[PDB]
């Protein structure tokens, strides 16, 4: 039951993507408001540190979603190379090289590979309870060395 469905887009179509999340930034955190809230989320970015999920256009940010909001996430594997996933956990760092973290409340599969001068890309909704989680990639290491953020639900 992870979203496995992918489309592609071209390089300006990514931009056009990532300009569209709908939180505010401050320091290295991204507060989110609304009924439906749009998170935009990018593994690796052109110019960020391997390996990382770039949301709103920082690194590895902390999310604050309203209670009771209806979440809306854009996943795009911008990495040239690798597959990586975008996971939803409610288990803590430090993740092992390969990570325990069933179980997942909502998340992709392994995204494909960029090809074709395109990039792929998927849409999934998620209604939170009220807590932490945190988003992983599942690519053996990825977590371990740093490809994750948390997630603080009101
Ligand atoms: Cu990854």
């Amino acid at each position: 039951a992870l979203d496995t469905t992918w489309k592609e887009a071209t390089l300006p179509q990514v931009k056009a993507m990532l300009q569209k999340d709908t939180g505010k930034v401050s320091g290295d955190t991204v507060t989110y408001s609304g009924k439906t809230v749009h998170v935009v989320a990018a593994a690796v970015l052109p110019g960020f540190p391997f390996p990382s999920f770039e949301v709103h256009g920082k690194k590895n940010p902390t999310l604050d979603i309203p209670g009771g909001a209806t979440v809306d996430v854009t996943f795009i594997n911008t990495n040239k190379g690798f597959g990586h996933s975008f996971d939803i956990t409610q288990k803590v760092p430090p993740y092992a090289v390969m990570p325990v973290i069933d179980p997942i409340v909502a998340g992709t599969g392994f995204s494909p590979v960029p090809k074709d001068g395109k990039f792929g890309y998927t849409n999934f909704t998620w209604h939170p309870t009220a807590g932490t989680y945190y988003y992983v990639c599942q690519i053996p290491g990825h977590a371990a060395t740093g490809m994750f953020g948390k997630i603080i639900v009101k």
